[PDB]
């Protein structure tokens, strides 16, 4: 049996009959979450509850846009960005106390993780070439992003890094056409790279990049065999969970539907496939799972939050430690 999952989203801040119905099947592995389905923090405990009321070991999954979310909804813990985390003598157990307090709260309201960190890099377009600015100091960004992750799991959640290999340097043509990244792989391998090949060790999980690497490979990173299976398992030992990119951003990519751009993921080594804000083509990489008799992945299970739904985190000696960490270091209140 060949293995895969389908990871989906709803549309609104409570479950239809429709939504109820396609999360009985077992080839559907996760639901996302984003903005729209947010009111406040026991609106979406109840939520996660009446999901898993469906099915216990659904992944649950909060995309937060760089903290989207703790700032359009209200009630959500406040956290430094990593900028304000980096300026500090003790940035590294800085940043891991964020990791903990994001990974505490989330879980608390009955998630198994966030898309967290971010490992793409910062390049400053019109710096010197060679220069600091120009190269983004990747060595430093998978130190604290490594320290971001100590948190993460040390609140007992998983870790998913993006986007691989890096769209650090990516370059949009038309708005419509794919993203494109013309360098050597020896160039990339040397810079933005660099953050992925640090942890990749740490990590549990990847999410591709939505761009092209011309010199590398013609498909986007997350259909690629030669980035996923050569490189990211072979080169960088990664033996995590993959997901694919969101399969029905699809501009100028095409495949066909999004049967058979889920199947393209999973051939390239992706064990779960994203199809978001699209039901009717859900609906379709849904069948295409069915036809294929899929199992789900072996791996799949690692993101299993190890934490719990409960209302009182926010009072527990290790929670107020570590905002009072963050407070003495000036970066809340």
């Amino acid at each position: 049996h060949m293995q895969g999952s389908l990871m989906l989203d709803i549309g609104g801040t409570w479950l239809t009959a429709e939504d109820r119905q396609i999360l009985r099947h077992p080839e559907v592995g996760g639901l996302i979450i984003f903005a729209r389905n947010i009111e406040h923090p026991a609106q979406v405990r109840e939520l996660c509850a009446a999901i898993r009321a469906i099915r216990p070991d659904l992944l649950l999954a909060v995309d937060q846009e760089g903290g989207r979310v703790q700032r359009l909804r209200q009630g959500f813990v406040r956290l430094p960005a990593m900028r304000a985390i980096a300026d500090n003598p003790n940035a590294e157990e800085l940043a891991e106390h964020c990791g903990w307090l994001m990974a505490t709260e989330v879980q608390a309201v009955g998630l198994d993780l966030s898309f967290a960190p971010v490992l793409d890099l910062d390049h400053q377009r019109s710096a010197v070439v060679g220069s600091r600015a120009f190269e983004g100091d990747p060595e430093r960004a998978a130190l604290l992003a490594g320290a971001f992750i100590r948190g993460m799991h040390a609140a007992g959640m998983a870790a998913t890094g993006k986007h691989f290999p890096g769209h650090g340097w990516a370059e949009a043509d038309s708005a419509v056409a794919i993203p494109e990244d013309a360098r050597s792989l020896e160039e990339i391998r040397r810079s933005d790279l660099v953050p992925f090949a640090r942890l990749a060790g740490q990590l549990d999980a990847l999410m591709p990049a939505h761009v092209i690497y011309p010199q590398v490979d013609p498909q986007p990173a997350g259909f690629s065999r030669r980035w996923l299976q050569e490189i990211l398992r072979g080169e960088l030992k990664f033996d995590g969970v993959i997901f694919s990119d969101d399969l029905s951003m699809a501009g100028a990519h095409v495949v066909g539907d999004a049967a058979s751009r889920i199947e393209a993921a999973l051939a390239a080594g992706c064990d779960m496939g994203l199809v978001c804000n699209d039901r009717a083509s859900a609906e379709l990489a849904l069948a295409a799972l069915q036809r294929l008799k899929v199992t789900p992945p072996s791996r799949l299970q690692r993101m299993r939050g190890k934490g719990y739904a409960n209302t009182d985190y926010r009072q527990q000696p290790r929670w107020l430690e570590a905002l009072s960490a963050l407070r003495a270091a000036q970066l809340i209140d």
